[PDB]
C-alpha cells in the first residue's frame, strides 16, 4: 500500500526519504488549508509554459527511498476551490523511465514519462511521451510532437469542486527478452477510486533503462494558459505500491 508519504515541511531541504531536487517553489508556498499541510499553488493569470508570461505552478524532482525501479505508483491529492477554472487543462507530474528528455514537445531513445493531467472542467487524462527510436503496438503512441493521451472518455468532469480529489499514476516496466523489451508495460490511472488501465507499452529499449524519477511540475496547458489569477491546494503526496 502506501510505502512513503513526502513531508512537505522538508519540500525545500531535501525532502527527507523522498530526496527531493530541481525544487522551483515560483509563487506557491507550503502551508495550512482545510487543516491539511498542504502546497497553495499559485496561477497568475497567463501563466503556463514559457511561452507565457505570468507565474504560476510549482515544480520538484523526487527518488525516494524504496522507490521500485520496476513498478510503482505516485498519488496525491489536490482541492479546487469553486469558481476555479480549468482551461483547457494542465500537467500535474508523473514518473520518468530512463535518462533524457520525454517531456515538453521534446523526446529521446532513452527516456519516457508518464504524468497526469487535468482538462477542460475537470477532466482527467493519462499523458505519455513514449521513447524515440521504438516500436510500440499500441496505436497513436508515437514519440513525434506533443505527448499521448489517454481515458479522455474516462474521467470527464471527475475532479469536483470543494473537495479533496484523491490521484494516482502507477507505472509498469516492460519485461525483455534477450534486451528485447516485450510491449507488456502498463499504466494506470485512479481518480477518486475510479481506476483506468492500459497495457501492452514498451516504456524503454533496455533493461537497464527503468524507472527513475517522479517529476512534480504544474502548470496550465501549453497551449493555454491560466484565464486568471487562481490557486488550487496540494497534499498527502505518496509512493504506492504498483497494484
Amino acid at each position: 500500500n502506501v510505502i512513503s508519504t513526502l513531508d512537505l515541511n522538508l519540500l525545500t531541504k531535501g525532502g527527507g526519504s523522498w530526496n527531493v531536487d530541481g525544487v522551483n517553489m515560483k509563487k506557491s508556498a507550503v502551508t495550512t488549508f482545510d487543516g491539511k499541510r498542504v502546497v497553495k499553488a499559485v496561477y497568475d493569470k497567463n501563466s503556463g509554459t514559457s511561452a507565457n508570461p505570468g507565474v504560476g505552478g510549482f515544480s520538484f524532482s523526487a527518488v525516494p527511498d524504496g522507490l521500485n525501479k520496476n513498478a510503482i505508483t505516485f498519488a496525491w491529492e489536490v482541492f479546487y476551490p469553486k469558481g476555479f477554472d480549468f482551461a483547457r487543462g494542465g500537467k500535474h507530474g508523473g514518473t520518468f523511465i530512463g535518462h533524457g528528455a520525454a517531456s515538453g514537445y521534446q523526446h529521446s531513445k532513452t527516456g519516457a514519462s508518464n504524468r497526469i493531467m487535468w482538462q477542460e472542467k475537470g477532466g482527467v487524462i493519462d499523458y505519455i511521451y513514449p521513447p524515440s527510436d521504438l516500436k510500440q503496438k499500441i496505436p497513436g503512441l508515437d514519440p513525434e510532437g506533443h505527448g499521448i493521451g489517454f481515458f479522455q472518455d474516462d474521467f470527464k468532469n471527475a475532479l469536483k469542486y470543494d473537495v479533496w480529489n484523491r490521484i494516482e499514476i502507477g507505472t509498469k516496466m516492460n519485461t525483455f527478452k534477450n534486451g528485447i523489451p516485450q510491449l507488456d508495460g502498463e499504466s494506470y490511472v485512479i481518480v477518486n477510486g475510479k481506476k483506468e488501465v492500459l497495457k501492452r507499452i514498451n516504456w524503454s529499449r533496455s533493461p537497464d533503462l527503468l524507472i527513475s524519477r517522479f517529476d512534480w511540475n504544474t502548470f496550465f496547458g501549453g497551449p493555454l494558459p491560466s484565464p486568471k489569477n487562481q490557486v488550487a491546494y496540494f497534499t498527502n503526496f505518496q509512493m504506492k505500491k504498483y497494484e
